[PDB]
C-alpha cells in the first residue's frame, strides 16, 4: 500500500495562510485549511473514494485537491471559480479540456482525477530515477502550474499559485488521511 504519510511537505506558504486568516504556518495551516473543509468533503466522500480506487489513486490526495482548488465547493460560484477557467470540485481549467458531469460529480471528479494521474505520468517520465512519492507530489504540483514548471524535487513549488501548491496539497491529504479518507 502506498503511505502517503511519507510523501515531504512543508504545508501552505504565508500567502496561502491570507485566506482563513490564520496565524499559523506551514502544515498547522494546511491542516487548518483542511479541517475546516472537513463538512463539506464528507458529502463527497463515497464518491472520491470509488474515483480513487477506479483509477489506482489514494482517494485522500484526491481530497486534498479539492479542499485546495474550491474548498470543498464553498470558494465557487455555482460550480465556477479561477474567474471562470476552473470548473467543479477539482477546478478542471474548462480552457483545456471538454468538461464532463455537474461540477459535484463522481464524472467530474474522475475527470480532474485523470488529468492528476496523466501529470504524474509525465513527471515519472522526467524524473525516472525519484521515488514514487516524489513523482506524486511532483505530478500534484504540475496539477497547478504545468509539467515543465517541475524541476529540482526541492523547489517545484516555485511558479505554483501561493508557492505551495504540492506542499499544501500534501499535507491537506495527510491531514484528511488521518480524518478516515
Ligand atoms: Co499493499
Amino acid at each position: 500500500h502506498h503511505d502517503i504519510t511519507k510523501v515531504d511537505t512543508s504545508g501552505a506558504s504565508e500567502i496561502t495562510a491570507r485566506q482563513d486568516k490564520l496565524t499559523l504556518q506551514g502544515v498547522d495551516a494546511s491542516h487548518k485549511l483542511a479541517e475546516h473543509d472537513l463538512v463539506r468533503m464528507n458529502k463527497y466522500k463515497e464518491l472520491i473514494t470509488r474515483v480513487g480506487q477506479k483509477h489506482g489513486l489514494d482517494p485522500a490526495i484526491i481530497a486534498g485537491i479539492i479542499s485546495r482548488e474550491s474548498r470543498a465547493g464553498s470558494a465557487l460560484d455555482h460550480g465556477w471559480g479561477d474567474h471562470g477557467k476552473g470548473f467543479g470540485l477539482m477546478q478542471v481549467d474548462k480552457r483545456y479540456h471538454k468538461i464532463v458531469g455537474a461540477w459535484d460529480s463522481e464524472k467530474h471528479i474522475s475527470q480532474g482525477t485523470e488529468i492528476l494521474i496523466e501529470f504524474i505520468r509525465r513527471i515519472q517520465a522526467k524524473f525516472p530515477v525519484w521515488p514514487k512519492e516524489h513523482q506524486l507530489k511532483g505530478g500534484i504540483s504540475a496539477y497547478n502550474a504545468g509539467d515543465k514548471n517541475v524541476r529540482t524535487y526541492e523547489r517545484m513549488d516555485v511558479g505554483t499559485t501561493g508557492g505551495d501548491y504540492s506542499n499544501d496539497v500534501v499535507a491537506r491529504s495527510q491531514w484528511f488521511k488521518s480524518q478516515g479518507y
